[PDB]
């Protein structure tokens, strides 16, 4: 089995997710919805190239049984119908996050300096480790309580890595345990920009890997998924190259069409302490 | 061919559709869209029959080509929830029936509590000749320019549509293939209905109508082939006919969802009774 401390990190992190983690997107509310020069013009292309790749359509399920539904049009500013919310739903996503990690004991006693380097790094992590569980693969679709966003119209959806890395990871078919060990993992990476406890947290990240481990080779027998726990890491070390891909997309698009939120601009690059006002009075509360 | 007094006929009538039909709706604007969330319980149980009957989606495209879709909840209040659209809808389409009527000479010249009566009972028909227009049949949708209204899929297909006459209407109507010029006579023939409630000068609006079918059937004796349009003229009178008793349907089916759910705008009220036709009176006199 499991050492007594390790059964008491997993029931700190399963804690931590479910006050933190609004599976039915119930509170998040009052988003935006769509609808509703020469170096400037260079830089247009590579945008665009970046908003085809993930299209997809908007459900709104009204509490009548009702259904609005938003298909996205064909590529002007057209292809940016989309960011005003999505800059919404990464916010609402990043402010649980922020909650997660604000009651686990281990990232609570850390400097409040490798507090917002930590959560700077793993947010974009995390929030994907989220929004895997509530993803529907048979329909491509990632249900969000009365929120669906579905996938427009495969091995072309496959080259496409964070899509690719859904696809792959649901298909391990996680407990919530490992989803939440996952977190923990990547929120309490060593090497992180502007880490300064870097022994702490390497140490920090041991143990919940070694947890994870232990766990999967306690309840996971069945021959299903064997080599379960490596394959986790790997999939963990895919995140991190999809994070640094992603994170330069979003600032060309925001270098020719701001839509970060000042939160998301704290998380981007839009002295640590001064740098994230926003991300320092969250970690108080 | 046809005289040069039925040509003026159809000439004044093509220019009265050209300058009140917006077939783009274009300036039909601001209109409201549902949100993005015993004896009381007999009218209520009718009243859900009422309004089970006309099921669509709504479709609005942006400019940009986008595409928003609207599919209405199953059947509380919410299966209200497109009555002020429609409502808003409505209230357009008889302002435009409105103004139609305002330009026919023969219609001027009648007094004006005929040219209100002859409204109050032609508006519905007048509004769905015209509906039948935009009616794409292959699709089942009405196609108002960024608007569409769709029949809703159902497990009945094409046949379940066939059981609401208003539907029925829709798709024999456009079975014809009328041209253009026949579409306003039947507006024409409908608004110049002799038996409507409250008419007084009868002789007048029947001898009014009857030219306006004559015109029609001389056109179609005109300008169509003898063997198989023989009958024309003839079905189209009797979907008039019908017309009339779906007017008679639906215009109760709307009082009794006025009862317990107002939604009716003020010229709607004038328009079902529900001094008496202060706006009626504004819009005729501009
Ligand atoms: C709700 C389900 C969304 C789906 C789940 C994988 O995925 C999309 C589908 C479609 C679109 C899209 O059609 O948009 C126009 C965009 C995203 N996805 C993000 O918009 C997005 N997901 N994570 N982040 C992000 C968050 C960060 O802090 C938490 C930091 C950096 C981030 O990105 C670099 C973003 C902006
Ligand atoms: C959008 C147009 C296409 C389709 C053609 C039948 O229309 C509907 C589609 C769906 C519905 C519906 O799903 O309902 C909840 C209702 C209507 N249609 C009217 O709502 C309506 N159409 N004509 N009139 C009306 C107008 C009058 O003066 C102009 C006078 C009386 C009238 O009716 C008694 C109404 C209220």
């Amino acid at each position: 089995g499991l050492t007594e401390e390790q059964r008491m990190m997993i029931r700190e992190l399963m804690d931590a997710q479910m006050k933190t983690f609004d599976t039915t997107f119930s509170h998040f509310k009052n988003f935006r919805l769509p609808g509703v020069s020469r170096e400037e013009a260079a830089k247009w292309s590579q945008v665009r190239k970046d908003l085809c790749s993930l299209k997809v359509s908007l459900q709104l399920r009204g509490e009548d049984g009702s259904v609005w539904n938003y298909k996205p049009p064909a590529d002007g500013k057209e292809i940016f119908s989309l960011l005003p919310h999505m800059a919404d739903m990464s916010t609402y996503m990043f402010k649980g996050i922020i909650s997660f990690a604000k009651v686990i004991s281990y990232f609570r006693d850390l400097p409040i300096e490798d507090q917002i380097s930590l959560l700077k790094g793993a947010a974009f992590e995390l929030c994907q480790l989220r929004f895997n569980t509530v993803f529907n693969a048979e329909t491509g679709t990632w249900e969000c309580g009365r929120l669906s966003y579905c996938l427009e119209d495969f091995q072309q959806l496959l080259l496409e890595p964070m899509l690719k890395f859904h696809y792959m990871l649901k298909k391990l078919q996680l407990h919530e345990e490992e989803y939440v060990l996952m977190q923990a993992i990547s929120l309490f990476s060593p090497d992180r920009p502007g880490v300064l406890q870097h022994r702490v947290v390497d140490q920090l990240q041991e143990q919940f890997a070694i947890t994870l481990k232990s766990y999967i080779e306690c309840n996971r027998p069945q021959p299903a998924h064997r080599f379960l726990f490596l394959k986790i890491m790997a999939m963990l070390t895919e995140l991190r190259s999809i994070n640094a891909q992603h994170t330069q997309r979003l600032l060309r698009i925001q270098d020719i069409h701001p839509f970060a939120t000042p939160l998301m601009q704290e998380l981007f690059g839009i002295s640590l302490t001064e740098r994230h006002k926003i991300l320092h009075r969250l970690l108080q509360e």
